[PDB]
């Protein structure tokens, strides 16, 4: 299965594209997920959607595609979907790991790390990694601020797989 590609801008300039490998053969349908919704047309999955919460050291969170701010977002599989393992840990920045609101809840909301983030092992599914832009993954989290809220607009302006 492809890799995924997400086109970035920041306060509506193009800053490069951000391409991700998934680990399929670890954690299948939480690579399912994430590909499917960036294949999607806009309002149906990342297209058109924003990184909404950027907290520089920390990581950089989107995929709240229904309501922009943390709120919303969906799996293809609906609401909530399992934590298909714990295997993979978080060990180096550029990974890719669902966020959620506790035990088998996850949805469309995803980070990037940009630091070593241990202390989500065993809470977060970590399913992929960042292999190009990680220059462009730089760019964004210079835009994050202590309280998430970003100070331009960054904008996942095309994504879909390569
Ligand atoms: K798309
Ligand atoms: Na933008
Ligand atoms: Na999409
Ligand atoms: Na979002
Ligand atoms: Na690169």
């Amino acid at each position: 299965q492809p890799n995924v590609y997400f086109d970035i801008s920041i306060d509506n300039q193009n800053a490069g594209r951000i391409v991700f490998k998934l680990y399929d053969d670890v954690v299948p349908l939480t690579a399912k997920n994430f590909r499917e919704l960036a294949k999607n047309p806009a309002g149906q999955g990342y297209t058109g959607s924003t990184f909404h919460r950027i907290i520089p050291q920390f990581m950089l969170q989107g995929g709240d595609f229904t309501n922009h701010n943390g709120t919303g977002g969906r799996s293809i599989y609906g609401n909530k979907f399992k934590d298909e393992n714990f295997q993979l840990k978080h060990t180096k920045p550029g990974l890719l790991s669902m966020a959620n609101a506790g035990p088998h809840t996850n949805g469309s909301q995803f980070f990037i790390t940009t630091v070593v983030t241990s202390w989500l092992d065993g809470k977060h599914v970590v399913f992929g990694e960042v292999v190009e832009g990680m220059d462009v993954v730089k760019k964004v989290e210079a835009v994050g601020t202590q309280s998430g809220k970003p100070s331009k607009v960054v904008k996942i302006t095309a994504s879909g797989t390569v």
